[PDB]
């Protein structure tokens, strides 16, 4: 039985969590009652199996008893049988859920309904964030949930309550959202590119982050965590759970052959524990390395080894030349080995293969250069224009690269990808590579899956499905569409004046730069000069209507 197998395993409190997750990743349209109502059913089914382990449909397995659960429900797929109900599921979650924007009770109501009931307020959370987030690593959500339940336990018993409240909760908002989209990257890893590139992913990774582990364990650690990882995307969230627990486990046993930072991780309770490993920075880089030229380039077994093994092989130089480089970003380390592989492709069957391949390391110069240059550049203008005129810049930049996409998603995605030069920049040349190269793959991804669902650009759907690891350099050289036909004005399309007004500061913003974006599909030629221009009057338009809505927007049009 494995639904009793793994109800042991992570007790009742998880297994409660976990499953309302999984319901609420598949369902995301639906209320909160039907989940709590699902959980509880399906909990007691796992009680009866524990005891007589062949209680009529124990046998089963979690797919077929936690598909037959929903569609009780989700007929507000179905049709399918065990393999295809499940893969139909996992094709509606949807990545934009057009909920309602959840907005926050003033501190006094969340308290009151935190103290009376704390059960209900925690499972109501896990499930407000897994049905916005369909694709969060379910385990850490455990761990923003805990973190959650310690924000109120500590704040509602202090003198200002929401100087202590509000705050935290801002940073886990936002961390969660980070989180989200790491996360999502990784599926996406999974299941449009195939586990070879997350594996290769990890080894780059894990090596950087382990420089002091050996080949093959590291080679260890990649094999699990793409268990781990290909079961959670997969929606397989106890085994997800449960996986993850082991490798934490393993993790800290074998400490001292994998990494010295692993010491504060593995004194402390299970997800505080699984979160720090994750999280760990990297290790102290080991004293006497030799050179890669050695084994790599001027060695005469090259072609060999190649031939032999080319995954081993491949896989080595990756995990040597990535251990000695935390400066380099994940994806360059990659598009270096997807070099080389190129390089001893053609080479190897060269007459001379040695004098061919002699010259690999200075095909590496320009792919090293161009991210190092690209972030100097944008790193500087950043600093010159502040985080909200540089996302201004990006809007204009990427609706004139992809006119067609939707203003919502090019307004989402510029100001994250903004973002970039406020968590970055301040890092000194060494960790800015990591950090900007990284993120923006993060955020690139976003774009790609929002696409997906209504695609409408050629050229988007070509830069997220030619290459993973290429996505950010394919972008960056695109212009501006030059087919693109522009579109005519519509009158309300520019619409607000007062309503505006009692809306954040914030709102405010993604008000002027939605305008902006519908501006440039309307002016796709207009220039810098003029933008800026047209951009400051409509600041005016919110101060001085702030009827003028028609009164003050018709003076706005026309100059318009
Ligand atoms: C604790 N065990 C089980 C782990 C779980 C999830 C990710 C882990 C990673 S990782 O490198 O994938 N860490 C991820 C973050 C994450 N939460 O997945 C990253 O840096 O992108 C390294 C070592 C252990 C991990
Ligand atoms: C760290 N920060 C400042 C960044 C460095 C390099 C590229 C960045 C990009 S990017 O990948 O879109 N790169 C720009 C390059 C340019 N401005 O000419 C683009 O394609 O429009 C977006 C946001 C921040 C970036």
């Amino acid at each position: 039985s494995e639904v009793a197998h793994r109800f042991k395993d992570l007790g009742e409190e998880n297994f409660k969590a976990l499953v309302l997750i999984a319901f609420a990743q598949y369902l995301q349209q639906c209320p909160f009652e039907d989940h709590v109502k699902l959980v509880n059913e399906v909990t007691e089914f796992a009680k009866t199996c524990v005891a007589d382990e062949s209680a009529e449909n124990c046998d089963k397995s979690l797919h077929t008893l936690f598909g037959d659960k929903l569609c009780t429900v989700a007929t507000l797929c179905c049709a399918k049988q065990e393999p295809e109900r499940n893969e139909c599921f996992l094709q509606h979650k949807d990545d934009n859920p057009n909920l309602p924007r959840l907005v926050r009770p003033e501190v006094d109501v969340m308290c009151t309904a935190f103290h009376d009931n704390e059960e209900t307020f925690l499972k109501k959370y896990l499930y407000e964030i897994a049905r916005r987030h369909p694709y969060f690593y379910a385990p850490e959500l455990l761990f923003f949930a805990k973190r959650y339940k310690a924000a109120f336990t500590e704040c509602c018993q202090a003198a200002d309550k929401a100087a202590c409240l509000l705050p935290k909760l801002d940073e886990l908002r936002d961390e969660g959202k980070a989180s989200s989209a790491k996360q999502r990257l990784k599926c996406a890893s999974l299941q449009k590119f195939g586990e070879r590139a997350f594996k290769a992913w990890a080894v780059a990774r894990l090596s950087q982050r382990f420089p002091k582990a050996e080949f093959a364990e590291v080679s260890k650690l990649v094999t699990d965590l793409t268990k781990v990882h290909t079961e959670c995307c997969h929606g397989d969230l106890l085994e997800c759970a449960d996986d993850r627990a082991d490798l934490a486990k393993y993790i800290c046993e074998n400490q001292d052959s994998i990494s010295s930072k692993l010491k504060e991780c593995c004194e402390k309770p299970l997800l505080e524990k699984s979160h720090c490993i994750a999280e760990v920075e990297n290790d102290e880089m080991p004293a006497d390395l030799p050179s890669l030229a050695a084994d790599f380039v001027e060695s005469k077994d090259v072609c060999k080894n190649y031939a032999e093994a080319k995954d081993v092989f491949l896989g080595m130089f990756l995990y040597e030349y990535a251990r000695r480089h935390p400066d380099y970003s994940v994806v360059l380390l990659l598009r270096l080995a997807k070099t080389y592989e190129t390089t001893l492709e053609k080479c190897c069957a060269a007459a001379d293969p040695h004098e061919c391949y002699a010259k690999v390391f200075d095909e590496f110069k320009p792919l090293v250069e161009e991210p190092q240059n690209l972030i100097k550049q944008n790193c500087e203008l950043f600093e010159q224009l502040g985080e909200y005129k540089f996302q201004n810049a990006l809007l204009v930049r990427y609706t004139k690269k992809v006119p067609q996409v939707s203003t919502p998603t090019l307004v989402e995605v510029s100001r994250n990808l903004g973002k970039v030069g406020s968590k970055c920049c301040k890092h000194p040349e060494a960790k800015r590579m990591p950090c900007a190269e990284d993120y923006l793959s993060v955020v690139l991804n976003q774009l790609c899956v929002l696409h997906e669902k209504t695609p409408v650009s050629d050229r988007v759907t070509k830069c997220c499905t030619e290459s993973l690891v290429n996505r950010r350099p394919c972008f960056s050289a695109l212009e501006v569409d030059e087919t693109y036909v522009p579109k005519e004005f519509n009158a309300e399309t520019f619409t607000f004046h007062a309503d505006i007004c009692t809306l954040s500061e914030k709102e405010r913003q993604i008000k002027k730069q939605t305008a902006l974006v519908e501006l440039v599909k309307h002016k796709p030629k207009a220039t810098k000069e003029q933008l800026k221009a047209v951009m400051d009057d409509f600041a005016a338009f919110v101060e001085k209507c702030c009827t003028c809505f028609a009164e003050e927007g018709k003076k706005l049009v026309a100059a318009s």
